[PDB]
């Protein structure tokens, strides 16, 4: 606990940009794509006030746009006077990718008609499609192929305090051995981290802050209307911060929260608002009406699990289940707790034999332990218990591929 | 099944993708359907055997589902999966193992129910060949039928060896086999495929 993230002071003009969204369409070569950008303002409209958006290709300007606001029709009673929506035109756009970052730098600015800025505000924008089609997640029209691992936000000696230099470290090492996804575990990162995976390709799956899993039931709460109003908030929160950044593919509503309505409610919400990325969710038994991807945790290739009210099948047997057609991407699998990832050759030959088998998130990055020191003053890696904390869980914070200090371990 | 095989043109659907022979075709299942429709032992029609997959094939798979909606339809020819099949019924596909021929592609019978786009049951028409001394892997077959829902089985080749019986020169009775009678180019032993000898006399895989 406490105040474990950066504190700032921003100042905004009255007259503010107060929210604008991205988004990028495509043709069906990929030849064509139009950005649109839908900006919104705070403060007094007035009839002078205009907003540009710029697409920048390195120091080389591709496309803009400028118009004063108001949006088109919504509805009966009109549309939206403090918002406008630009629509850039971009032949041969430069597609992101994990494999090719391709970045465009949009510049979003508020300005009078005569041409006096306000306040501009700016964000890096990668051309890419995400969709799922005929039971593939495709990216650019390609099947994708996650490589991914979990990673929590976890330092040796600042616990839970991010630095860049960090970041960087942990998407380097990620990306030399070959990793192109990574899943936010359990809730939304620093913010620096999605720019970071941005400019380095890495594909991410962002997760909203909700876990319940010592409930008894596990969906007492997810399935009371009374904390509906809580989860709302810390998935919309997390999907109007993040939806702009390119490496955000797929939304996820939490971890091992049961199933019930409250995650079908957001779900459905997501895909209203932001229909560009699907949305997975295991809890419930990872096939429930709540996520676009069958995504379980730590399912076998080829032996079932059937446990009583949450089955975990066979990835293999999973696919072909009697209505089943979505693509699964474990969510979790190959436990790397200590000497582990036994097994992971054949996880690995059948993501290559089954089209539908889209790969997987290794659980997890790095080692949850922290730094302790004996009475000579020097330092060891410490886990649950080593502090005096009520009942603990010992050693099952350490299921990392790297240690602590971001020395990998053989299993990578 | 219909008395429709082609498996010696080249290609294979070489009569069957023509219109010229389909008289010939709709005969020899119309008149199947005629006469055994009553039948409750019969609960699936065949289209035939090994004659590709052409558009007589398609046209009577719609005639029979037209005039007995209460019997599913089954074809293999031109890879066990086209639209003139009810079933996905392949021709010796394995369990794990799958064989990317160039146009009809044999794939394992797991990998092959999680096609994108497949939603029909699969039953092996033909497998688990018992030419001789075989049947090894049937476990393996039957693992897989009772730990996928849409794995229905299959029909093992086959029944009865295809063996006549000779006299040698002292008047004493043999089995006998593909070119034993001087005939044209034969294939030999391969007539033998039988679970039970051809006086039904088991083998040791039955
Ligand atoms: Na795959
Ligand atoms: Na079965």
């Amino acid at each position: 606990s406490g105040i474990f993230r950066d504190v700032s002071l921003l100042h905004k003009p009255t007259t503010q940009i107060s929210d604008f969204h991205v988004a990028t369409r495509f043709n069906d070569d990929f030849s064509r794509a139009v950005l649109e950008a839908e900006v919104q303002m705070c403060g007094e409209l007035r009839d002078y006030l205009r907003v540009t958006v710029s697409l920048w290709q390195g120091e080389t300007q591709v496309a803009s746009g400028t118009a004063p606001f108001g949006g088109e029709i919504i509805d009966e009673r009109g549309g939206y006077a403090d918002r406008v929506t630009l629509r850039l035109n971009v032949e041969n756009p430069k597609l992101w990718s994990a494999e090719i970052p391709n970045l465009y730098r949009a510049v979003v600015e508020l300005h009078t008609a005569d041409g006096t800025l306000i306040e501009a505000e700016a964000c890096d924008v990668g051309f890419r499609e995400v969709r799922i089609e005929n039971g593939l997640l495709l990216l650019n029209g390609k099947p994708l192929l996650i490589r991914g691992v979990n990673r929590h936000e976890h330092h040796p000696l600042h616990g839970q305090v991010m630095d860049e230099q960090t970041m960087v470290q942990d998407i380097l090492l990620m990306k030399q051995n070959n990793f192109n996804a990574v899943r936010c575990s359990h809730y939304p990162n620093h913010p620096l981290w999605y720019t970071l995976c941005d400019r380095y390709g890495l594909y991410v799956v962002d997760e909203a802050n909700i876990e319940t899993h010592g409930m008894v039931p596990m969906n007492r709460l997810t399935d009371d209307p009374r904390w509906l109003p809580a989860m709302s908030e810390r998935v919309t929160r997390m999907v109007q911060r993040d939806r702009n950044h390119p490496s955000v593919i797929i939304w996820s509503l939490g971890n091992e929260s049961g199933h019930g309505a409250n995650h079908d409610a957001l779900y459905r919400w997501i895909k209203s608002v932001d229909p560009s990325r699907p949305v997975q969710y295991e809890g419930g038994g990872a096939d429930t009406t709540a996520t676009d991807i069958i995504c379980p945790m730590y399912a076998r290739v080829d032996e079932d699990q059937p446990f009583p009210a949450v089955p975990k099948w066979s990835i293999k047997k999973w696919l072909s289940l009697p209505g089943e057609t979505r693509p699964l991407i474990l969510c979790e699998y190959a436990h790397a707790m200590g000497n582990s990832l036994g097994g992971f050759a054949k996880y690995w030959q059948a993501f290559r034999q089954y089209p539908r088998l889209q790969g997987g998130f290794v659980w997890d990055w790095v080692d949850q332990s922290l730094i302790k020191y004996d009475e000579n003053g020097n330092p060891w890696s410490a886990y649950g218990g080593d502090f005096g904390d009520t009942p603990n869980d010992r050693q099952f914070c350490m299921n990392g591929l790297v240690f602590a200090d971001r020395t990998p371990h053989p299993a990578l």
